[PDB]
C-alpha cells in the first residue's frame, strides 16, 4: 500500500465491548455511517445503520453520538428521532440526547471572517464549473466534487493558499482540505473538543472519577475533520497512561480511534476499515445482529 494502520481486530472490539459497563461511541456520519456520494442531500441513513442505532442505543450501558460536519438541519432530520447525541459543523453545535435544543459552542465567536471567505469562495465558483457553496451557521464550505477532477483540484489548491495567507492570518479560523471540499470554521471549536467535552465526562450525563468515566470509547471517521478526534482519544489515553490508572483486562483503557479508509491511509487513528460497509458489519457485530 504500504500500509499505514492494521486492519481494525473486530474480535478484540467485540470482546472489549461486551466486557465494558459505560460504553461511549463517536461516530463520523459521512463516509463513515453512509458512503460519500455526489449529491450531499442523497446521504441518507440506511435500514442497517437504524438498526444498528436503534439496537445499541436501547442498551443504558450505551451512549452514542453523531459528530459531523453536517448543520444542525441535517442532522435533526436523518437522526434527530434515533436516541443519539448529535454534534453540527465540526464542532460549532452540540445536542444532549434528552435535550430540547442545541449549545452554540461558537455564540460567543466573532463571525467576520464569513463573508470575506464566502467573497473568495465566490471567486473560485466562478472559475471552477459543477462547484459550490454551502452556507451553514458558522462553518462555510467550498464543494467541488461535480468539477473536472484537474481544474477543481487546481482551483482548490490555489483556493486553499488564498485563504491562509489572508483571512486565516487575520482570524483565527482553520482552513480544513476534505474530500473535494475546503471547509472554514473557527479554530477554536472542533470535533477534538467534542469528544474532550463527552469522553472526560460522568457517563452520560448531560453537558455543563473512575468509576463514572467511559471504559469503552469506540471513534469512527474518514476525513481530516475526524483527526481531531483521535488526536483528543490519543492524548486522553496517554494522559491516563501517564497517570497510573488501573488498566482492562486487554492492558488498555478501551479507547479505540479508527479511521475509515484504506490500508495506506495517513492517520493518527490505531487502526482502519476501508469502508462504511464495513463500519456497519462490525457495529453489527457489536450489536447483535450480523
Ligand atoms: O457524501 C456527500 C458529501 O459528503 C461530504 O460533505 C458532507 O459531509 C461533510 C461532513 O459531514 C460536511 O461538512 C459537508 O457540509 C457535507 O456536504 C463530502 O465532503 C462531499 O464531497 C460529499 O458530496
Ligand atoms: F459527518 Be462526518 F463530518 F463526515
Ligand atoms: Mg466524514
Amino acid at each position: 500500500s504500504n500500509a499505514y494502520t492494521p486492519a481494525l481486530n473486530r474480535p478484540l472490539l467485540l470482546n472489549n465491548y461486551k466486557e465494558s459497563q459505560r460504553r461511549l461511541f463517536l461516530f463520523d456520519y459521512d463516509g463513515t455511517l453512509t458512503p460519500i456520494v455526489q449529491d450531499p442531500a442523497a446521504a441518507i441513513p440506511s435500514d442497517k445503520l437504524n438498526r444498528i442505532l436503534d439496537v445499541l442505543s436501547s442498551d443504558p450501558k450505551n451512549q452514542i453520538w453523531i459528530i459531523s460536519g453536517r448543520d444542525q438541519a441535517f442532522l435533526e432530520k436523518w437522526m434527530g428521532n434515533k436516541n443519539v447525541g448529535l454534534s453540527a459543523e465540526h464542532g460549532c453545535f452540540m445536542k444532549d440526547i434528552g435535550s430540547k435544543e442545541w449549545v452554540n459552542l461558537a455564540a460567543s465567536f466573532d463571525m467576520s471572517w464569513q463573508e470575506k471567505v464566502d467573497d473568495i469562495f465566490k471567486y473560485y465558483t466562478e472559475k471552477t464549473p459543477g462547484s459550490n457553496i454551502e452556507r451553514k451557521k458558522v462553518a462555510l464550505t467550498w464543494h467541488y466534487r461535480r468539477a473536472d477532477p484537474d481544474l477543481g483540484n487546481f482551483q482548490a489548491e490555489k483556493c486553499m493558499k488564498e485563504l491562509n495567507d489572508t483571512v486565516a492570518k487575520e482570524y483565527d479560523v482553520e482552513v480544513m482540505a476534505g474530500k473535494a471540499n475546503i471547509e472554514v470554521r473557527p479554530k477554536f471549536v472542533n470535533k477534538g473538543e467534542i469528544v474532550k467535552r463527552l469522553v472526560l465526562h460522568p457517563h452520560g450525563a448531560k453537558q455543563e472519577p473512575i468509576e463514572e468515566l467511559p471504559d469503552f470509547m469506540l471513534c469512527l471517521g474518514d476525513d481530516l475533520t475526524d483527526e481531531d478526534m483521535f488526536n483528543s482519544l490519543n492524548e486522553i489515553n496517554k494522559k491516563w497512561k501517564g497517570d497510573n490508572r488501573p488498566t482492562n483486562k486487554f492492558g488498555s483503557y478501551g479507547v479505540y480511534p479508527v479511521a475509515v479508509g484504506p490500508a495506506s491511509k495517513k492517520t493518527v487513528a490505531i487502526a482502519h476499515l476501508n469502508e462504511p460497509r464495513q463500519v456497519l458489519e462490525t457495529l453489527g457485530l457489536l450489536a447483535g445482529l450480523v
